[PDB]
């Protein structure tokens, strides 16, 4: 049918390791995960055997397939891959009832690339063609989609926390089962990565104070692909100093506060209540008017196997990055169709006993279009 309950749950994973879609290509069907990712326009699979692929595609075997006689590769922040470029049939079996020829990367080399036992064997690429590779002329998946269907331009990400992890990914719509209260929606600053302006940050309540223009240098962006909540080197540090005053009744090696080393309690004893509250204000849709998402330390705080715990802020020298962790407890609507990004209270919200994960609006901010960074 195509109808949206049909995607409700189609998406799986393992912490730290990204959201996968079960996807087919070729006639015959064949089946693949495919890592959902909104900070990369590139749709790319495993073509060739590789240690960590449990199964790749077969371009032989596909008789709809067609060479585009052209190279590609991509580099991202820590693993890159190259391959050949062509064209095939594509679905996604717990989505639309639809099939479309899209753009594949047919990967053939790696490097970091590919997790061991993460059970994708690709990457589906949602963000706009100004940062798909070689050049903006290869039309991404979702582009295809929407030019070939009449599946309405937008989507929304439900992903959920725990150890393994699922969610929702609703192709062509909302569906509002997954969600309670209002969606707020932030302009799409421009059409790259899915780019936001972050207006104000507070801590427990307490403004950071900082120019508004330190929290997008040199840009904000929501990031599906990527686990943590990154932060430009001064946000990073003054949220850091924050984070280690309200927690400094129990020691931390210094190790964890850059994310190399875990930190655990007794099962069942993790002193959530220790741990600040952040509020993210996001730029609003009309004049002087902002909204505010709160992220609680179960979102930061990611569990990793007594209770052990990795610190999922770090450190940027690229902007900021809204990653899995801040979308968890979260329903994020990419509206491109209206260029913005909605945010609501995800129906599988995560439980602190005194404390609640929240997006809330309105909030008046004044002069919100000098907080933009530009060169
Ligand atoms: C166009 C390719 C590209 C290049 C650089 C880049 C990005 C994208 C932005 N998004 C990164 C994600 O695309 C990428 C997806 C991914 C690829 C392979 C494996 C995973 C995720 C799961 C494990 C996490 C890897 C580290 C984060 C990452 O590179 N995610 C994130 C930023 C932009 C600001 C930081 O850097």
């Amino acid at each position: 049918k195509g109808s949206f309950v049909e995607m409700v749950d189609n998406l799986r994973g393992k912490s730290g390791q990204g959201y996968y879609v079960e996807m087919t290509v070729g006639s015959p069907p064949q089946t693949l995960n495919i890592l959902v990712d909104t900070g990369s326009s590139n749709f790319a699979v495993g073509a060739a055997p590789h240690p960590f692929l449990h199964r790749y595609y077969q371009r032989q075997l596909s008789s709809t397939y067609r060479d585009l006689r052209k190279g590609v590769y991509v580099p991202y922040t820590q693993g890159k891959w190259e391959g050949e470029l062509g064209t095939d049939l594509v679905s996604i079996p717990h989505g639309p009832n639809v099939t479309v020829r899209a753009n594949i990367a047919a990967i053939t080399e790696s490097d970091k690339f590919f997790i061991n036992g993460s059970n994708w064997e690709g990457i589906l690429g949602l963000a706009y063609a100004e940062i798909a590779r070689p050049d903006d002329s290869l039309e991404p998946f979702f582009d295809s989609l929407v030019k070939q269907t009449h599946v309405p331009n937008l989507f929304s990400l439900q992903l959920c926390g725990a150890a393994s992890v699922g969610g929702s990914m609703i192709i062509g719509g909302i569906d509002h089962s997954l969600y309670t209260g209002s969606l707020w929606y932030t302009p799409i600053r421009r059409e790259w990565y899915y780019e936001v302006i972050i207006v104000r940050v507070e801590i427990n309540g307490q403004d950071l104070k900082m120019d508004c223009k330190e929290y997008n240098y040199d840009k904000s962006i929501v990031d599906s692909g990527t686990t943590n909540l990154r932060l430009p080197k001064k946000v990073f540090e003054a949220a850091v100093k924050s984070i280690k005053a309200a927690s400094s009744t129990e020691k931390f090696p210094d190790g964890f506060w850059l994310g190399e080393q875990l930190v655990c309690w007794q099962a069942g004893t993790t002193p959530w209540n220790i741990f600040p509250v952040i509020s993210l204000y996001l730029m609003g849709e009309v004049t002087n008017q902002s909204f505010r998402i709160t992220i609680l330390p179960q979102q930061y705080l990611r569990p990793v196997e007594d209770d052990c715990y990795k610190f999922a802020i770090s450190q940027s020298s690229t902007g900021t990055v809204m990653g899995a962790v801040i979308m968890e407890g979260f329903y994020v609507v990419f509206d491109r169709a209206r260029k913005r990004i909605g945010f609501a209270v995800s129906a599988c919200h995560v439980h602190d006993e005194f404390r609640t994960a929240a997006v809330e609006g309105p909030f008046v901010t004044l002069d919100m279009e000098d907080c933009g960074y530009n060169i």
